[PDB]
């Protein structure tokens, strides 16, 4: 979607914490970056965001650098506790450590771009692990945004559907990330959970969830997700939050077209907030 011609780079930026190369699509523009998580069937080749999405055409002369990692299906792009037990995985996940220092060292050295000061932004799977950067790491994410994302994943069924996700997506075992349910990782790692962080750093965060996909199981499923993103914002703003933008427009859909009007949409908000 994104015109030919785009400075989009192919990098391989070596992992010491999981001991291979991460191959990452960069366009240089500027020293703040969009940080652009891909979902749960993420793939080795290339970032949903670039197969599916302008995004790189949408943010070109906007100031800002756009960082798409490449890889990690089920990943949750979290540090994983063992390899994932089942599907033969060789190595220990470690997207945390690669995203918030590996990373970020490789892009300020070659690259020059800042380790602080950026934007995080995430979908299905990883609209949690956007608002979870934000929160453990403000200074390199004073922004962030979770599209269609999964907010209280500690809760009730939640680890358990996560699970199931998981499996289908290549195999992978939400045991092997976070524990049992009863581990204190999957607290840790609940955007719900960790609101009051995200409050007492002021991080600038943009949610939106759809009503549906374009396309009645799914209708109670994508129900419930909506209801989690509301108590989400419900939560916020009773823990003192004062800092969100809140999208829950009845047409919007789960869908790479509707996600991608997200990702326009806040560029404005993104730019004020990183470039001032």
């Amino acid at each position: 979607f994104s015109r030919p011609g785009l400075p989009v780079e192919y990098l391989q930026v070596p992992s010491a914490s999981m001991g291979r190369d991460i191959k990452v699509q960069f366009q240089g523009g500027g020293p703040h970056a969009v940080y652009l998580l891909d979902g749960l069937r993420a793939q080795d080749d290339y970032n949903g965001w670039d197969i599916n999405t302008p995004a790189f055409e949408e943010y070109y002369q906007s100031g800002l650098s756009v960082i798409m990692p490449v890889g990690g299906q089920s990943s949750f792009y979290t540090d994983w506790y063992q390899p994932s037990q089942s599907n033969g995985q060789n190595y220990t996940y470690k997207w945390e450590t690669f995203l918030t220092r590996e990373m970020p060292a490789w892009l300020q050295a070659n690259k020059g771009v800042s380790p602080t000061g950026n934007a995080a932004v995430g979908l299905s799977m990883s609209g949690g692990s956007a608002l979870i950067l934000a929160a453990y790491y403000p200074q390199q994410f004073p922004y962030a945004a979770s599209l269609s994302g999964f907010l209280n994943p500690s809760e009730g069924w939640w680890p358990t559907l996560i699970g199931l996700a998981m499996n289908d997506s290549g195999g992978y075992n939400a045991n092997s990330m976070w524990g049992p349910s009863s581990d204190p990782a999957w607290k840790r790692n609940d955007p719900m959970v960790q609101i009051p962080r995200l409050v007492a750093n002021n991080t600038r965060i943009w949610v939106y969830c759809g009503n549906g996909t374009p396309s009645i199981p799914a209708k109670f499923l994508e129900g419930l997700t909506l209801r989690t993103n509301q108590t989400f914002r419900d939560t916020y703003a009773a823990d003192g939050g004062r800092n969100g933008v809140f999208n829950f427009p009845p047409n919007g859909t789960h869908s790479w077209p509707y996600w991608n009007e997200q990702l326009v949409a806040m560029k404005a908000d993104i730019q004020h907030v990183l470039n001032g």
